[PDB]
């Protein structure tokens, strides 16, 4: 009923200090970088992704991390309109027919003070091979300091072109606004019979 | 104070079609053909890629209900293999993106069934709410629609005063994704409303 995802809640690496965070791609995820917005050689000033600690006393959120200690974030330095980037993970599971997939991700708009107000917008995708089967493109209004849960669902029929191809997830910073950073957490993919 | 945004031929009711299950193969009034991948030729002949309007009236073979609104639906068919690109309808609206406003776009998306060369199967759809060239929010094939049925796609978007695209023209796209066969789908009942956030 549940499909396994590595580091699904970005709990690895463990981070001790409040509001600390990494600037390396979270383990178990690759950087989705179709427009080359995330450079090969990262700096703390460049487009970046990583993991962050949302602990008691966080200046980023009114709540704690939706799950565990940690969230995964994407930050883009380029100006709005330059493209997208984010997290991708291809799974060791395949598109199977008469099956309904439910992808749930929590999407965070962190606030605080540089000022962190505003949002670049998000997209969450369910892949089979290279094909986006279903995606939530920025449908939820998320206020600074809050998380909302994005849901993407998909049902494959026996006649689907992409059966037995590898399932995948993308979590995308759209860069359609500033402050152009956002957080994700608690990735969940469950199957049930159609 | 919820108010709607004018859309031309929002229901594809223009033009009138008298005979049930008959259809035009030309771009519907008030809409342009979204063809970013040139999939739909300028002159259409029935078994080529085309789009148009179609009458869903009593006795239709194509659906387990009549049209969601009025007599007519808007359809898009693509003859290429699943994977070759996307095409559908676009209409740029008169209104412009406004701050502190929640937008609600609702569209009925249809998966016709039957035979004609077997119509079972579906290409995938995407509904987009636009400002300028920017897709603010979109429903990329999020609803499972059985052959013979319609489902209501909903796209919402709240504009903040810091939004980079204020005062750009609003737009709507209804897209055949070409990720399956039979590679035709219908649309109907396009509505866009605004209300304060
Ligand atoms: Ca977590
Ligand atoms: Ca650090
Ligand atoms: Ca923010
Ligand atoms: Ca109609
Ligand atoms: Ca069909
Ligand atoms: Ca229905």
């Amino acid at each position: 009923v549940s499909i396994p995802i590595n580091n699904a809640g970005f709990e690895d690496p463990f981070i001790e200090v409040v509001d600390d965070y990494t600037v390396d791609t979270p383990p178990g995820w690759t950087t989705y970088n179709p427009n080359n917005l995330v450079p090969e050689k990262r700096t703390t000033w460049t487009s970046n992704n990583g993991v962050g600690y949302v602990g008691p006393g966080t200046q980023f959120y009114n709540q704690l991390a939706p799950e565990g200690r940690n969230i995964g974030y994407i930050y883009l330095a380029q100006k709005p309109g330059s493209g997208v980037a984010g997290f991708e993970q291809i799974l060791d599971a395949t598109l199977e027919p008469d099956t309904k997939y439910t992808l749930k991700v929590d999407v965070g708009n962190f606030g605080g003070e540089i000022s962190l107000a505003g949002f670049p917008g998000y997209r969450v995708e369910l892949l089979a091979g290279d094909t986006v089967l279903a995606a939530d493109h920025n449908n939820l209004y998320i206020k600074d300091g809050e998380f909302k849960t994005s849901t993407v669902t998909f049902t494959a029929t026996p006649d689907n072109p992409y059966l037995d191809q590898k399932l995948g997830i993308r979590l995308i910073n759209l860069l359609q606004g500033t402050f152009s950073g956002l957080d994700f957490d608690n990735v969940r993919l469950t199957v049930e019979p159609a």
